RNA sequence: GGAUUUGACGG
């Protein structure tokens, strides 16, 4: 690269950083400057210093000039997507071709764009796939190919709340045959290649992705799974579903297996309990990777002589489970119960019993579930009561909040446990962003009236300071709308104390108007009169 | 306007 063609990219990065251009001239500046990369398009995508200003052409410049670009570089796109560099400028150009999605004028000339990308990736495409840059344009490409612009975490695949609500039971057609291309161009290697793709994390996470995309799609899952696990009716064989089960324990091929069961069509799903899980439950769950592949598992369970027999191999090392740091386990299995409305009620109280080994011990099953890794890591847990001012364990309060959607039949010892709590306990519990949970589906449980009345009085004087709790407030409101006039009227009387400091925060201006505390406080009787009619 | 499992990811 020499410095001419340094100059010119610097001097028209330094033109949009000065904004005297209007956004119709930028573009046309942004393709005319493409058009200096041809015969170059590896060089200058993958220089440490103006692979950035070949992106910002990318994003700026329109459709007809992308295209050009994409197609003039489709012979070096594999080694610039594999470049630490060169990787982002790949991604830049499918982030701009997804900008044009929308338009029905565009689609030929973008599924044009996309044909010459996947076409040099599907002649070669294994250390695309294992490279860490690579992986990740292959993951762009896979998400355009489908019709998904708007980048999602759980795609890519990342964590989120939202996978783990679903796992706990709490669009443009894009480009189908581009996508089936593609995708079978990834998975035509050997069967030893593939063994070895399973637990390659970046391979790995490529076909997490691709499986995610074909999620309902059942035709294809039942052609593309077999050849993913080496198994290729659906049947898996014993010699390979004993090599499927050995590599369980692998990071990589762990995230994968999580994903192949939340995709897995009812037939495929089946064949996989039988012939890989069963009889392995618990070792499974032991372990550090393999025990999210048992909660994927769990959580997809069809049928109640399934549930049945993972609750013969589970339930009764409930205990084990939650000694060991592998509460999610639990909390698949009880949240299962209830959604195949099996086994209900042995699953809440093989819980209680895994956590409250005496009698005595049981009225104290919230607070130690609340606080579910200071209880188990304790001292001496015949005398922990509590662990003041400590941040409540998430996966005990999410448990919790799934046990009161049971029938109250079930869970009588946790709606007593609950509202015998004492008042600091239970304003301790609403002031932390999981408890306050637990208390929430407990209001909306069908425990008795009677029951969370006592408990919402026991947070008489507090509800204050509850409201100025970004979490806290939405127990105020809950509260408040389960209570009678009465305590409407306590309840009104403590925001208003506090209604200055309250309208401060991001949530007080919803809380005073959805109580009308302002109402309260200047018109107290028809503010009365209006309660008292809800 | 809200916490988000115990095991992965970039110039």
């Amino acid at each position: 690269i020499d410095p001419e063609t340094s100059k010119y990219f610097s001097e028209i990065a330094n033109l949009f950083d000065s904004n005297e251009v209007e956004l119709e001239e930028r573009s046309v500046i942004c393709g005319n400057a493409l058009e200096e990369t041809r015969g170059r398009e590896y060089e200058i995508a993958t220089d440490y210093i103006i692979s950035h200003v070949l992106q910002t052409l990318l994003e700026g410049c329109e459709l007809d000039q992308l295209c050009s670009f994409i197609r003039n570089s489709a012979s070096v796109f594999p080694a610039i997507a594999m470049d630490r560099s060169g990787s982002h400028v790949a991604e830049s150009a499918l982030k701009s071709l997804a900008t044009h999605l929308e338009n029905p004028d565009a689609y030929s000339v973008i599924e044009e764009a996309l044909h010459s990308i996947c076409k040099v990736i599907v002649d070669n495409p294994l250390d695309m796939m294992c490279n860490c840059y690579g992986s990740h344009v292959l993951r762009r490409l896979l998400c355009l190919c489908k019709g998904v612009s708007l980048d999602s975490p759980e795609l890519y695949g990342a964590k989120s709340s939202k996978a783990l609500a679903k796992r706990l039971n709490l669009p443009h057609q894009g480009f189908p045959g581009m996508l089936t291309y593609l995708l079978s161009g990834l998975l035509s290697c050997s069967r030893e290649d593939m063994k070895y793709l399973q637990v390659d994390q970046y391979s790995s996470l490529v076909l997490q992705t691709a499986l995610r995309l074909m999620l309902k799609q059942d035709e294809q899952l039942l052609e593309i799974i077999p050849l993913i696990l080496r198994c290729n009716g659906f049947h898996i064989e014993t010699n390979v579903a004993k090599e499927i089960l050995e590599s369980m324990k692998d990071n990589s091929f762990s995230h994968l297996v999580e994903v192949i069961l939340e995709v897995a069509p009812e037939s495929l799903y089946n064949e996989m309990f039988n012939k890989v899980f069963k009889n392995s439950l618990f070792e499974l769950s032991v372990d550090r990777c393999a025990n999210f592949v048992i909660q994927a598992l769990i959580s997809h369970a069809r049928d109640q002589e399934q549930m049945g027999i993972m609750w013969e191999e589970l339930a009764p090392r409930f205990k084990d489970l939650l000694e060991q740091g592998k509460s999610g386990v639990v909390a698949s299995l009880i949240a299962v119960s209830q959604r195949l409305q099996s086994h209900e009620n042995k699953c809440c109280e093989a819980l209680v019993g895994a956590v409250c080994s005496t009698n005595e011990s049981r009225i104290s099953i919230l607070p130690r579930l609340l606080f579910l890794d200071y209880y188990f890591g304790c001292r001496d847990k015949s005398t922990w009561e509590w662990a003041p001012g400590a941040k409540m364990h998430v996966m005990g309060c999410l448990i919790l909040q799934g046990i009161f959607k049971f029938s109250s039949d079930h869970i009588q010892p946790y709606i007593t446990s609950l509202t015998s709590m004492k008042a600091e306990y239970i304003t301790e519990t609403a002031k932390d962003s999981s408890g306050a949970r637990v208390i929430e589906a407990f209001l909306a449980s069908d425990a008795a009236t009677k029951q969370k009345r006592r408990l919402i009085i026991k947070l008489r004087g507090h509800f204050g300071e509850l409201s100025l709790h970004t979490s806290g407030s939405f127990t105020v409101e809950k509260c408040f709308d389960a209570c009678n006039l009465t305590l409407r009227e306590a309840i009104a009387s403590e925001l208003l104390d506090v209604k200055v400091d309250l309208s401060k925060t991001k949530q007080g201006p919803y809380l005073l108007r959805k109580l009308d505390i302002d109402g309260y406080a200047s018109r107290p009787d028809q503010w009365k009169s209006r309660q008292e009619a809800k």
